[PDB]
């Protein structure tokens, strides 16, 4: 259990390239807690799967270098997490955000769109909404728009993904319409849920007016307000939130839509890692000052949140390395992963200076992203880089001719730091982390 | 630490895609010892990364299955296996066989294609002439031919792992050519290593004959002879044997180069997951039953190794794994990864009984495969294959145009069971585990 994973020296020379320094065995052995976790924080970057981790350490770090948050939680193993075929029951091998957010937040499996509910579309209880009822203080945050399915899972059952708010709610969830005599698109639903801490973007669906109940004819941003939710859009505003509980919520809305990148950097191409000359990635221009960054949302969320005497339960979201690794472009993504680093470094100090808290870091599936030779010579998208060694890494990109690069099925790393961790060894499942936190905050 | 980690029953249902039983925190903490190893088994999957072990999975056992062997070591981390650009000593991303073997039997990173040396050629010993040296008997079977670079690391230092025998080496590495005063080809110092037990195939190289020294005008297998080798080529003879020491260490050529695959199937084609109908993987009619399984060679080579009271060390590789990955061929691929099951599965069931070793389960490197939604439309090679669940699962490949498909550079995968097993746990690197290896066996 060490916090320096470092290559040790000069990596040309006999053991210079090791991130050991001794023995594990006693560090590890102290690590093991099985007391309860007053506080649990889940960091996940969507769609960061081990091709994704070493990639951005490579670009980032170097090779021979570590995420003083990412790379840092002791306790470590690879987890599953299938879908389901809504029709057969039978495994649906490569999952979507919606139907893996869902397994981890109810503990059920479900088919690829469902936000909180079972292949029968029977609705289940989310952690969230388990934290809540014990008493604990609850927060979501994602660097996407908060009706996209990893946040929404957590608040919304909904049968489809893409019911965002009233109108699209109508056509695509009907079942679920408010009308209809349902619970409501994502976005009511989320404003039901009444989280204390709910921060991210997707400004744009709160701009739709409601259809039915008590705020109808009056936008969702409106409701919000009307119902005593704390709205704060940039930087300065979050900061100066004091406080936030069941009568003062908070929403912040940093963007329309998802929040902004982090790099900038171009889209993969055929050949482009033998026609175009390397690329180092640069800040994102058109990124506002004053729009919060991953690290700086967790860091005032665990403040609020660290009030309350019976604990919290906190979500986090690097949502747009998935998105990156969609649209086929390195630096985007590696950025994102960068990004999400920071906030795990700030989820991890506060869990050591507490010491109650389990934190959690890990992502929903895998992705397309793969670190091949230089001189690969690929059907897909490819580009080659310039990393913190000096040396050339080049990424590929071949599981789609779409316009979007693919999820992929295979095993990804999970890793804790905590009370109750060890839940996280050796292989699992995705269901397996609901039952893990289930039973760590003691919400049995 | 769990021995049973298929999910728990109907995966459609709360809690029943679970593969935990319990929590772990207890039993976890009974597997931690820090007390000597007494002997060492190392089992590696060329090029398993934990792609390849989803997808065998999901295949052979069921997306909620659990390979008995395989998925049942209870400590897991991730490992780090970059290689050296010989130049300028910078990392080199994707790492070949020869400098990741090289890496965990040395200890020390060095450039793709070099066998047993570092960056300057600069000789460095191996664990097996360590082992060797201490008194502990030895082993290294493995299904490929036993000059290529996975079991060649352990018993060569060697420029190019191309210098299999005397006429490659005289024009390829001839600054290790016996004639210039060098140690040797690949094969030559096989036969002088010494290693009570080694099994695989490669026997055609065994026809040179030396050009210089002792043997000299006699062909390698004369000299193996010659030097109190037994030679065994068949299932039938190697089940007859009794004994192997340094005064008759056993030899075994079960095939002229690499021993066959165990399964049949078409090769992936281009869009052959909508093309092409889904497959179902056979036996390969190409096997001869004289032919020992991976799971045979590993048993008797325990048993043997296992009659010296001091220890053994012994090296076990699923090598075509890597072989029909590059070929595209995901039964082939399945096939050899269902066969490195029983290979650990012997591993494991002695290792319990014994409860002084260390049993390792890893791989050299990522790969190319990818599992992917059964719709794609992909730029590479694809291929649909009816699983265990009933259901059809698609495999690509895509990160090459030639005719080989790639290795990746993302970190993977590494579990072991047994003493100094906590060292596997986290994030580490290749060469840690040479390390790891050292102290495990107090080999210092
Ligand atoms: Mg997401
Ligand atoms: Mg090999
Ligand atoms: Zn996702
Ligand atoms: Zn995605
Ligand atoms: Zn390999
Ligand atoms: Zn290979």
């Amino acid at each position: 259990v060490l916090e320096n994973r470092a290559a040790q020296g000069n990596i040309t020379a006999p053991g210079g390239a090791r991130r050991l320094t001794g023995d594990q065995t006693a560090a590890l052995r102290n690590s093991l807690s099985d007391k309860p976790a007053k506080n649990i924080i889940l960091l996940i970057g969507d769609g960061m799967g081990d091709s994704e981790i070493t990639a951005a350490r490579n670009y980032a770090e170097g090779a021979g270098g570590f995420f003083k948050g990412i790379d840092a939680l002791p306790l470590t193993g690879q987890y599953t997490h299938y879908a389901l075929n809504k029709k057969t029951g039978k495994p649906d091998y490569v999952t979507d955000s919606a139907a893996s957010a869902t397994a981890w937040s109810t503990g059920v499996k479900t088919y690829n769109g469902a936000l909180g509910v079972d292949i029968h579309e029977k609705d289940h209880p989310t952690i969230l909404e388990m934290a809540k009822a014990a008493g604990l203080a609850t927060g979501n945050v994602s660097t996407a728009e908060l009706q996209d399915a990893t946040p929404a899972a957590l608040v919304a059952h909904v049968t489809s993904r893409k019911c965002y708010g009233p109108s699209a709610t109508s056509q695509k969830c009907p079942g679920n319409a408010l009308e209809k005599g349902g619970k409501g698109s994502i976005t009511e639903q989320l404003l039901n849920a009444r989280a204390d801490v709910t921060l991210g973007g997707g400004a744009k669906t709160f701009a739709e007016t409601a259809t039915a109940g008590e705020w109808q004819g009056k936008t969702l941003r409106e409701e919000a307000e009307a119902r005593g939710y704390q709205l704060v859009s940039d930087a300065a505003s979050l900061n100066s939130v004091t406080e936030a509980n069941q009568q003062k919520p908070l929403l912040g809305l940093f963007a329309d839509g998802n929040m902004p990148v982090r790099w900038l950097g171009p889209k993969a191409t055929y050949h482009g890692n033998i026609d175009k000359p390397a690329v180092t990635c640069t800040p994102n221009p058109q990124r506002n000052d004053s729009v919060p960054t991953l690290a700086q949302m967790t860091d005032k969320a665990i403040e609020l949140l660290s009030k309350n005497e019976k604990g919290f339960f906190l979500q986090v979201e690097g949502a747009s390395i998935d998105k990156q690794n969609h649209a086929a472009n390195p630096c985007g993504q590696i950025g994102e992963t960068v990004d999400l680093d920071e906030a795990v470094q700030r989820a991890l100090e506060f869990a050591k200076k507490e010491g109650n808290t389990l934190v959690i870091v890990t992502a929903d599936h895998a992705h397309a992203s793969q670190i091949v030779a230089p001189d690969t010579k690929a059907p897909g998208l490819t580009q080659a880089l310039n990393t913190k060694d000096g040396a050339v890494m080049v990424m590929s990109y071949g599981n789609s001719e779409e316009d979007s690069q693919e999820h992929t099925g295979s095993q990804l790393r999970i890793a804790a730091y905590g009370p109750h961790a060890a839940n996280v060894v050796g292989l699992t499942d995705q269901t397996d982390l609901f039952y893990t936190m289930k039973a760590a905050l003691g919400l049995k």
